[PDB]
């Protein structure tokens, strides 16, 4: 195992040295890559208990033992004192940028994932390409270099959310004794867009502040893999030329779906118009029933909007739904409607929106439910939130063979690789993979340290933790508790559960019994956590530091042995004792 | 060693039943007991791997081997027969009430480690009796049941807290839209307190009655242990009686000290007066660098208070300093001004308090720094935070032995037993444990279940996480930096940490590198955690859950392979990378 894995690094590492961190003779070739500004892996043998072996196997390329060894794109280039040789006779940089491809690396897609492997890569000396092209929306929507997160996703939404936990704020000042009356207080819209757009733009400059100081180059051109080595790439000025790299990665996440329905495309808005919208929504429809829908309707409602969610079947299909409930329970207390059972036939214009005095136009949204009853009523603004979907087609010519599964998603084996044995997906469009942000990067980085520094670990995609920012936000963290129950089955499960009031709540005056936590647990397996779930503020916060307990096999004994913090909402699961079983109340 | 478990559970329960799940005749005396409204503990045989030789080992007592076996107080009652036959002649009620003690268990003190005691035996059958007397401050200042936390600690001083916090919300609203303008809005402190004493009144009526539903006599009086099994109580009309128990838990607590000082006691006031005050204190020294001081200068000021705080020496001694100092800065750069190695000579009175038209008085302060320099500056309050202490001189009878240390705590074993058999000691008092609510309340239970439900789990009290609710919060569970350092030697200790900002904090225009949090690993060990430190929003949230990882044993790569949730703040956990000893900047 020893001799395949260095066969691998020596073959796909851009530039290596093999070095020990006690050798006079090694720091004098690291000083000289530095001083020639030549970046490279290093791995240091006598730091690893397989380094004896691994000293004996580099014979097998260079036909010595000892250290240290450099090594170019799997050429085997000299010990110390052939580099000083070719530094001397300054012969070094040739030889380090000699290569059969432009690049060692092409990245397709500028987002979450695609700009942190691009990064990690090039520190390591891969020579490196990223390309990132925004199609604008049907309106015309667009935006700079970051991908979905950054300017239509997590950033911009998360921002919204905290304007509209700041009216309850407001509420909640005059009970703790402040002199300000909320009902005489407004929110302008366009004032918050501008400060949420500004904020994105120096994120797409520190971006490309990035690139440029880790040596990448940043194409923004839209790209096409033509063959396995071959990426095709089209400028803003339609000009077609092809570049070649030795490794491929796909980065290049979804969009948005539209209903195919009469005046969906033409009438409607997505997410991705929403975070820069130059018009208050006024009146809004939001058609969906996800984690975007919901997020969405929930901090228009608390901006003062009047806000309906079009349901076809369930709410946040694939959560614990006893949590999915309790999210829009909430939400259905504080202002916002719910249509449930429908779907929408048609979208008709009754007014355009009037980009000159920046207002909205008006519609009219006709539906029915599954029994056949009518919807039909006028709203300003339709939002659809019916998911997401890659095109892949556009991006990956089908004779390269790279092999989709049925919705369009590469099949990748557990290090990343598609069925090309250069070419590697991360992110959304890796088929199976929990969509987020933070699992993007973690895949991503991962990545390009075991194409480039030798590196073995892989990215785990297990027990991921997620939060949902609805109004009242749901923390959550391995199996809900109906998926435990099909797969164990009734007898073997245990669930702990318990309502909580946050002290905050208490001279507020805000609700009693609303805010739930519960944990899943295995009767068979020492009582396992299997699931755990959190409804209330900082639900995030509060889920993110379990996730770690529940990587290592926490177990109900572990909970109920660490002591809390008081006073906080968190302390509240250490120690949880009220079985859903035993039929007692959860209530405060 | 089941044979010593069995004998000891036997001889302290008040009324347990060995049973098992599957017996109709063990159901059957369950049955009676409920419907005569006699609790108890069950134990039973079947769910334990230990149940063959229990079973054996009642005969030791009983002289038979079949369940349903009960007792009371030691000795053997009856199989089914014979407890039918009781209760069918009307003699079971006085067979269960027969005891050589008024009380299975005597509580003296009512916080929040006695009554959580109290509570949980009553639960088996223990007759209980619970004192509580709050001795007033020396300006007259008095409150009611449960303990230093709800009255005069956790609950307020949070409450307080969240006021404060709610000032920066105000002002960020603006920049997320909203239309007030923060500049023209006041606080209201009598506002304030009233909301915060209607909850805690809200509290002390909850816990009367708590007690009243679990059969606990709740007694309004000074307790004294005169002998083992002997408390004297006095009560509000100074009469004096004697009760007596079987088994004693102390729980008194700890009070406020004083400096011995011309004016501290006559013109002072400690933090017992400050969270039922009746007048804003105005400009306000604060004599003392605790985490009480720094928590209530620092929502004085945020209060739109003129606040000092006086240091003798270092700010949070026995926290990790490097972070004690980031926790001052931050309230030095907000407002809060500090007299740094300096300590007061006397307290001079220039005003009486005026409490007709709701006033504080006014103060002259002298004292020095420790170069000989002189302090002299005028107040209207001066608050000390000088530390707390035990009076158990007044508790407890030196004749009756129980050992006490230096510092006048009780010196315990593990399972919290004193010097003398039958009497325990729970919360402050305990020498040696950490002194916070949730180990108080912890201990108490689980001590409870050992005395009368044979139960064996002790409290660990190690590693127990903790939250300082300073206007910039800090959270810490495990060794400080330079504890780990003196146990292990710098050689063996890595350091990652890294500066964030909160997302909330970029539209708000709050500051880039002050948030901060850092893991101190020992490399020897797999890079083990041994402590987690965090200066940001929402601190206490953060820390907690990773309480349980650190509880388990988690090391660096248990933090690297979970995934974080974004956007959060605590997600700066899962994806560390500076150390220190690189001398890599760590700011964003
Ligand atoms: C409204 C919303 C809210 C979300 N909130 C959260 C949240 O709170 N937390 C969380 O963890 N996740 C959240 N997500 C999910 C998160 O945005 C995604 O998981 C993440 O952005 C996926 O990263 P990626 O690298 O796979 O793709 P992306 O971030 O989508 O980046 C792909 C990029 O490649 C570009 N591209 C496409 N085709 C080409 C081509 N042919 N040539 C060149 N460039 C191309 C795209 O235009 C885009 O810029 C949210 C998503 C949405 C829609
Ligand atoms: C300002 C402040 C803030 C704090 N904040 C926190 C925080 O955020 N988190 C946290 O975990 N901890 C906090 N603490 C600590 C917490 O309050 C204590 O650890 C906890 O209250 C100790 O509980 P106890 O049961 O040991 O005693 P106590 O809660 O003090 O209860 C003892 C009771 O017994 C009574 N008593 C005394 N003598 C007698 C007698 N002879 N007869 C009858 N009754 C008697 C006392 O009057 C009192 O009512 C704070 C403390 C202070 C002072
Ligand atoms: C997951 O949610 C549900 O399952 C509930 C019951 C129903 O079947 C679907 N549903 C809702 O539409 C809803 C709206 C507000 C609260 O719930
Ligand atoms: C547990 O975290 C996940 O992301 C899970 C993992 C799994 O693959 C299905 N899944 C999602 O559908 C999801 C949640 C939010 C966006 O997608
Ligand atoms: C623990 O704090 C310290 O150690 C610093 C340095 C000094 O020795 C003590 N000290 C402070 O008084 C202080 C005030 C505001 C920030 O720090
Ligand atoms: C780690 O949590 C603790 O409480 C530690 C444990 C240890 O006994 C010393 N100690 C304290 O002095 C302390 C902090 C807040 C109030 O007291």
């Amino acid at each position: 195992g020893t001799s395949q894995w260095l066969r691998k690094t020596v073959d796909s590492a851009a530039v290596i040295l093999f070095s020990k961190t006690t050798c006079p003779y090694c720091k004098k070739v690291k000083d000289v890559l530095a001083e020639a500004k030549i970046k490279h892996a290093t791995i240091e043998l006598d730091q690893l208990s397989n380094g004896s072996a691994i000293q004996k196997c580099l014979a097998s390329f260079s036909k010595i033992e000892t250290v240290p060894q450099m090594f170019v794109r799997g050429k085997f280039i000299g010990d110390s004192q052939t580099v000083l040789k070719y530094y001397s006779n300054d012969e070094l940089a040739g030889i380090v940028n000699e290569s059969k491809y432009d690049y060692d690396l092409i990245v397709i897609g500028g987002g979450s994932g695609g700009l942190a492997a691009g990064k990690e890569a090039a520190k390591y000396g891969a020579k490196t390409a990223v390309l990132d092209y925004v199609e604008p929306t049907p309106i015309g929507t667009t935006w700079g270099l970051g991908g979905t997160c950054v300017n239509v996703g997590c950033i911009p939404k998360k921002l919204m959310h905290q304007a509209g936990l700041l009216s309850h704020a407001l509420e909640d000042a005059e009970h703790f004794g402040w002199s300000l009356d909320r009902s005489k207080i407004s929110h302008n819209w366009s004032t918050m867009v501008e400060g949420v757009q500004s904020h994105i733009g120096s994120l797409n400059w520190g971006y490309k502040v990035a690139l440029r100081d880790n040596q990448v180059t940043y194409l923004n051109a839209k790209g096409r893999l033509i063959s396995p080595h071959e990426v095709q790439i089209t400028d803003k000025n339609q000009k077609v030329s092809t570049i070649t790299g030795n490794k491929i990665i796909l980065a290049t996440g979804e969009r948005p779906k539209y209903p195919e329905i009469p005046g969906a495309v033409e009438y409607g808005i997505t997410s991705d118009d929403l975070f820069s919208l130059p018009y208050f929504p006024g009146k809004t429809l939001v058609i969906g029933a996800s984690y975007v829908a919901l997020e969405c309707a929930g901090f228009l409602a608390s901006l003062g909007g009047d806000v309906t969610v079009m349901v076809r079947s369930i709410l946040l299909r694939g959560f614990d739904q006893q949590m999915a409930e309790k999210v829009g329970d909430y939400m259905e207390n504080h202002g916002v409607k719910f249509a449930k059972l429908c779907v929408p036939d048609e979208i008709k214009q009754l007014k355009v929106v009037d980009t000159e005095n920046n207002k909205p136009g008006l519609l009219l949204v006709k539906g029915h439910y599954t029994d056949g009853k009518k919807f039909e009523e006028e709203f300003e603004t339709v939002i659809f939130a019916v998911g997401r979907e890659p095109q892949l087609s556009k991006v990956l010519c089908e004779t390269v063979g790279v092999k989709l599964d049925k919705n369009g998603r590469v099949v990748c084996t557990d290090d990343e690789q598609t069925t090309v044995s250069n070419v590697y997906a991360i992110g959304d469009i890796n088929a199976g993979k929990p969509q987020l942000t933070p699992v993007a990067i973690q895949a991503g980085r991962y990545l390009a340290r075991r194409l480039f520094a030798g590196a073995t670990e892989l990215t785990d995609y297990s027990n991921v933790a997620t939060t949902v920012f609805t109004p009242l936000e749901y923390g959550a963290c391995g199996l809900s508790e109906e998926d435990a129950i099909e797969k164990y089955g009734d007898k073997d499960i245990e669930v702990y559960h318990s309502n909580f009031k946050p002290l905050e709540w208490t001279v507020a005056h805000r609700e009693d019994n609303v805010c739930y936590m519960k944990l899943v647990c295995r009767k068979s397996d020492n009582m396992r956590v299997l699931g755990l779930h959190v409804l209330g503020p900082n639900a995030g916060e509060i889920t993110q530091g379990y996730a770690v307990a529940i990587k290592m096999g926490a177990t109900k004994a572990d909970f109920d042995r660490t002591i809390g913090i008081h006073p906080t909402c968190s302390e509240t699961f250490t120690t949880l004792h009220v079985t859903k079983k035993s039929g007692v109340s959860p209530i405060v």
